[PDB]
């Protein structure tokens, strides 16, 4: 079960210094990078398209806001079950032994997205790496 | 926004474990507001801190060891503070918590953390009263 | 109180050098270490007598053939409650915060065993330490 | 043998959340803490005293406005040639391996004072612990 | 003293999973990621260009065979004195506190370039990112 | 290719520094190639390691500390591991170093490797007769 993912790292990892933080958990779980950019400002359209599913909820504007009011990075990750993998790893805020369970604190900055689904994953990926 | 009352306890200092645990609590980004070393506590605050325990078979042996070395008193402050440092500290039988990662003691355990809005109110009143 | 309790590092936390990670995780929770013994290569009928409970799987062949594919380490560790804590720290690759959970990703090459229980603790002891 | 010497974070380490590696680099070194107060803001006199021997200096309002510019952390270490020892750690942002090597980058904000002599050490101490 | 200087992650530091120990140290010394590239291989024109210098010496095939076993990521970083400091920062196989003083151990598989000089660095970053 | 031979010393037990130890040599790629451990190392062993000390004023608290908890022994395996092993062990006053961030004694100073060539094959004899 061999798949692929993509991973956003957003501003806050940027702005705490958490970035290599949040990457290492990931490699030391032996998945892979197979792409990946670094976006000193993501293009609006891009965060909208990418969070599309919740273009009606009253967070929108403020995600949007917060999703380019700094660098994120954009991965696309390969190993053995990834997507369901790299979500446990993402965690949430609550459970410790995750990324954001052990280094996130809030419902907006979280540090790390991760596509939760077989459909979102392809989807994400083509939203940040066109190429493919 | 929160305040909760932090405990590194004797076995902390003993194991040289004392940053490793403030660590973790400052990497879920929540920040210092007080903070006090006590070489020694005063067991009359550590029996108020028990006192809801003053009638346990393991209440003596707790203020014992509560008294047998250093420990340092915080005030912790973040967004939903008190149950999510709560969470932090676990149980020696959770990993990927403080005491699930380091701690293999029901007494010597590392830390304590308040565990509701009235503990914490008390807790931190006891240990700083100014 | 006491118990000891058998832990093996398996050949890929030596390929991938988790060597002292694992063993630093079992460290940090307090359990001292009894015995040890570094093997280059395990004598395979050691491996075969450790998975006997194993012998008609389907995976057994494969698994002694991993298990013999570089070093191994076994180490009686001791502590309280030694057997069941040590179990929950190795975990599984599904459970962020422990061992496999972090650092594994694979029904095989899961860098850890662990005893699951006082009759096989005791068994396997005396497998990998028969001089006692 | 046993020297105590005196120790600051300053508040470059709580903006940057550095105060537990900072102390856990001095506490693997098995250096103990003696006395330790946390200053939300320390009062101006405390830096200006313990800064005096720099009074005439360019620099010298610029670093008392800094150092009061958030949290600091005073503190009382003891062990074998502590002084010497602590000083060595603290190092300089040019020299890899030491506090201000790897995590500092800055002429100013440079993440923990140490005292630097035994007369310093105790004139230091007095200051921010003069009950003793 | 505002810099940017350019780094390479190499091939090793792939296949022993340290490239986000690698980019952490230079994280933790406050320097920011101004652009960043993800190679799977990198194309050997880039490799050829980026060790010109050293066309002549007996080890440049070789070393340009091992630049493309595997990927790399070019990084381009910003910080006060960023060229010098992120030198130190890599270092060299002999001493410890560098990342290849701790990781590496070999004349040819070291982990990490870093420019050395005002000069290199503005020709390396023209050559990995050719859009400025 | 060298060889050399690293000891373990009791203060790491003691301290609970043993993976840290151990970690530093396996993440600048030396690879152990055999290993033993004494839960106490018979003196004469220790006597024969420290062979060249007999005559100094410390040599017999050395041996007395060498036998006063466990011990391992490891024989390392790497390009320039002899001394590289031996950069890496450092001394108490140089940080980046293991002795430099971990240790501050002259005697109890966690861990010790060959110095050279000739220190190694005859060390790794002493440990590993076989
Ligand atoms: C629910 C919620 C989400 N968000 C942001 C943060 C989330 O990472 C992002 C997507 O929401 P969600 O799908 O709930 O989180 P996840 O990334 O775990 O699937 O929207 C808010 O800003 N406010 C909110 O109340
Ligand atoms: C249950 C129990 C607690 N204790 C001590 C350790 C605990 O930190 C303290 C309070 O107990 P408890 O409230 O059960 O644990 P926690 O600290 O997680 O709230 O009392 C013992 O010494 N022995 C025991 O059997
Ligand atoms: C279940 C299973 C185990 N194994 C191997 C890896 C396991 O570590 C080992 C023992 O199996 P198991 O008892 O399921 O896991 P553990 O005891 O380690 O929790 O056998 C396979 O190779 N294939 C398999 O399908
Ligand atoms: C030299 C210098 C120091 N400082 C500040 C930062 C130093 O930590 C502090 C004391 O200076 P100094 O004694 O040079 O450094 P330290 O004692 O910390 O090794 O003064 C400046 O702000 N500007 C300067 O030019
Ligand atoms: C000297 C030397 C370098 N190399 C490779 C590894 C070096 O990182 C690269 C550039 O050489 P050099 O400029 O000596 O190293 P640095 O990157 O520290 O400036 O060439 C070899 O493969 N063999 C050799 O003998
Ligand atoms: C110099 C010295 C060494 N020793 C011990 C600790 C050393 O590890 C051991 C050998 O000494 P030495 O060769 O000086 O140190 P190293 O271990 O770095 O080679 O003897 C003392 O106990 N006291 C002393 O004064
Ligand atoms: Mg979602
Ligand atoms: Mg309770
Ligand atoms: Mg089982
Ligand atoms: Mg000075
Ligand atoms: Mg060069
Ligand atoms: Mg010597």
């Amino acid at each position: 079960g061999l798949q692929r993912t993509l991973v956003l790292i957003k501003p806050d990892a940027f702005e705490r210094s958490l970035v290599a933080e949040i990457m290492g958990r990931i490699e030391k779980k032996n998945f892979k990078i197979v792409s990946m950019k670094f976006w000193s400002k993501a293009p609006r359209n891009l965060i909208e398209q990418h969070y599309k599913e919740h273009s009606e909820q009253s967070y929108f504007n403020d995600l949007c806001d917060f999703m380019v009011s700094g660098p994120i990075i954009s991965i696309v990750y390969e190993g053995t079950d990834a997507i369901s993998k790299i979500r446990r790893l993402q965690g949430n805020i609550l459970t410790p032994g995750t990324i954001r369970g052990d280094l996130a604190n809030d419902i907006r900055e979280n540090l790390i997205h991760a596509s939760d689904s077989e459909d979102s994953a392809v989807d994400e990926i083509s939203i940040w790496f066109p190429e493919t």
